[PDB]
């Protein structure tokens, strides 16, 4: 009995399926199969999900049961052990600004979302977690070991709870347990519009026909627009900084306001959809409000498309991009559309290239101000620093003349990130998002580095030399061995990042492969890929082809000068260009006559 018969937590509609449009929740993408891509359900298995009790308790869960014969090492061991380091001198990627890390987490936002298991709206089960650090139910801590400064100043644990799974309800039979992502596996502008019908509605402006996205009302950026408030209470924006009292911005994802340059990114994006809207008013003033709100929803969506498989990926995936992503060859509704569990851990290779400090420049890309240098960890939740402090045109400036922090066997992932991560439900700059990585691929069935390693068609190491052969690195081998004791138990997170970059990426052999598989599937089942021959017409494609990130900045901005390829390293002034010389989006071709 094969089952396609769980799923609970999902709106149930019937396919338009002559729509020239996307759904919000990714529902009739593949005609065949109208829910594949679609939010709100599982995500797909690549390989089986590896389970303490093969149901659903994460490997470490109990105290006794082995790995292989082995215990499976604390989460917090791993990242105290290889994951921390104490110098950022030297640190930071000489051919990738932070733009690069930044459209990163963007891209990887759009696609998959996996939720924290909820129960607790108002609870003493975040109580019996966070202050007695009771594992149990979906309460799943990350203990300190011994020698950990957290135990003397924070407690025994960080709290973490398990990731929501399908069926919160099952179908009564007997199978592992599969985690729920809550946004569409399309690259379809999600993280702007929702994956959710409501949301999405309650996003766009419906007072006037449009078709604009909504507005902040109370504050603005120089009159350029700030996303609207989310005035659901309690806000981590808000506690932060009790004085300021800013909340976070309400958009298409949930997670937009974890950090001020995610927050800044989605501020530049609905711009550049009011912007595209209103340029379509003008060439169609026939055009209706829910018209206006596609076509722009539409072209949107082919712009992140544009930048993520032209200048992105080919960087990140460096030698290997044609051996995994070769040139389209059309929508083919036989491949599966769907994010796979693995892939949400190969994604997060991001986390390595966050740097420690964020910068405000002024006009001459000069340090703005005198608090113009910010530690990270000041900015998680931290609306009021764009609202009350600049706008995001420092900000901005900053993504295109600082720089990511390059992967680092020594120096793998800042403190700002491993000591003093903030949690919206929590109350200190005190977590730790290595252990968390670590503990959630646990929380996830994910099988072994070898498990993955041999799903790539790659060599999987048994032995101390083995694996110092496979990462180029004696010492690191050696500590994990010491902590795993056998590669077949390095968590997958820590596995694919510890190995060395392939040419001219930003990744390792293990990582191409699984991201590399990936991005080739979101491509090819997507029925409304922009290259997709009727999505858009021959000319409108011409159009899109000229896109840049450096546009959208001089079009959603007071910025005058940016460089053309902005992902690369970029210097003031040497490396800039005004904006007149930048190539724009040609809307002529999205004139509509009925004569
Ligand atoms: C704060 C955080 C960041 C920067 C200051 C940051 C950065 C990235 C980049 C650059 C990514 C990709 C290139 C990326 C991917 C994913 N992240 Fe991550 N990230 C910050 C904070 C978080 C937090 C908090 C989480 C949740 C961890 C948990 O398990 O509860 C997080 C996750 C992820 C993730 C998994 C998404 C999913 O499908 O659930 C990425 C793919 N990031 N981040
Ligand atoms: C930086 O990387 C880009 C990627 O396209 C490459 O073309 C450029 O030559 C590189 N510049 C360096 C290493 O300074
Ligand atoms: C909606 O559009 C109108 C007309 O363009 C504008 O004046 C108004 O402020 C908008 N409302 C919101 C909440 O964005
Ligand atoms: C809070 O914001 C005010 C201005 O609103 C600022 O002067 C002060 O330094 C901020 N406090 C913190 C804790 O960041
Ligand atoms: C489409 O995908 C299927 C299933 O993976 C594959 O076997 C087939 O060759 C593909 N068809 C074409 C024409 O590319
Ligand atoms: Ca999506
Ligand atoms: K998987
Ligand atoms: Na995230
Ligand atoms: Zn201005």
């Amino acid at each position: 009995s094969w089952e396609v018969g769980c799923g609970a937590p999902v709106p149930l509609v019937k396919c338009d399926e002559n729509s020239p449009y996307r759904t919000i929740t990714g529902d009739c993408n593949n005609r065949r199969s109208p829910a594949l891509g679609a939010a709100n359900r599982a995500l797909a298995r690549w390989l089986p999900a590896e389970y303490e009790d093969g149901l659903a308790l994460p490997f470490g869960w109990t105290q006794r049961k082995t790995r292989n014969g082995f215990r499976v090492p604390l989460a917090r061991e791993v990242s105290n052990k290889i994951v921390g380091y104490l110098d950022e001198e030297g640190v930071l990627d000489q051919n990738r600004s932070l733009l690069f890390m930044q459209w990163g987490q963007i891209v990887d936002h759009d696609l998959d979302f996996a939720p924290e298991t909820e129960l607790g709206s108002n609870e003493h089960s975040k109580t019996q977690c966070e202050e007695y650090c009771i594992q149990g139910d979906n309460c799943f801590p990350i203990m300190f070991p011994k020698n950990d400064p957290k135990l003397k100043t924070q407690g025994k644990c960080m709290p973490f709870f398990r990731a929501g799974f399908v069926c919160p309800t099952p179908p009564y039979q007997s199978l592992a347990r599969e985690q729920i992502n809550a946004v569409t596996s399309f690259l379809d502008a999600s993280l702007v519009y929702g994956s959710e019908p409501s949301l999405a509605s309650r996003l766009r402006n419906l007072s006037s026909p449009l078709g604009l996205m909504a507005v902040n009302q109370e504050a603005w950026d120089h009159g350029l627009a700030y996303l609207p408030f989310n005035n659901k209470k309690p806000s981590p924006c808000e506690f932060i900084n009790t004085t300021a009292r800013v909340p976070c911005f309400l958009a298409g994802d949930f997670r937009a306001s974890e950090q001020i340059l995610l927050a800044t990114a989605h501020t530049l994006l609905l711009r550049e959809h009011n912007r595209l809207a209103r340029e379509l008013k003008k060439l169609n003033p026939h055009w209706n409000g829910e018209k206006l709100y596609q076509e722009a929803r539409k072209i949107l969506g082919a712009f992140i498309q544009i930048i993520t498989f032209r200048d992105y990926l080919p960087i990140v995936l460096g030698s290997e991009m044609q051996k995994w992503i070769p040139p389209y060859q059309g929508y083919n509704n036989s491949v599966d559309p769907r994010i796979s569990n693995v892939f949400t851990f190969a994604f997060r290779f991001g986390h390595m290239e966050v740097p420690s400090t964020v910068s405000r420049l002024d006009e001459n890309y000069q340090p703005w101000g005198p608090e113009a240098e910010l530690p990270l960890h000041t900015l998680f939740f931290n609306t009021w620093r764009i609202i009350k402090d600049g706008g995001i045109d420092p900000l901005v400036r900053g993504l295109l003349a600082k720089k990511s922090k390059l992967m680092n066997q020594d120096k793998m992932v800042t403190s700002e990130l491993r000591n003093k991560l903030f949690q919206p439900t929590h109350k200190i700059h005190g977590f730790d998002l290595a252990a968390i990585n670590l503990q959630r691929c646990r929380d996830h069935g994910m099988p072994g580095y070898n498990s993955w390693r041999g799903f790539c068609g790659l060599s999987q190491p048994k032995t101390l030399k083995g694996l110092q052969t496979v990462l180029k690195n004696k010492i690191l081998a050696k500590k994990l061995m010491d902590l795993y004791k056998t590669p077949d138990n390095i968590d997958i997170w820590i596995g694919g990042n510890a190995e060395p970059m392939v040419e001219r990426g930003r990744v390792g052999p293990l990582l191409a492969c699984l991201l590399g598989r990936q991005f080739q599937q979101i491509r090819d089942g997507d029925r409304f890929w922009w290259e997709n021959p009727g999505v858009f017409t021959e000319k409108q494609r011409d159009s899109l082809q000229k896109v840049s990130f450096s546009r959208l900045i001089c079009d959603n901005t007071h910025i005058t000068k940016v460089p053309l390829h902005a992902f690369q390293a970029n210097n003031y002034p040497h490396d800039f260009v005004d904006c007149s010389t930048v190539d724009k989006l040609d809307l002529s071709p999205w004139a509509s006559r009925e004569n």
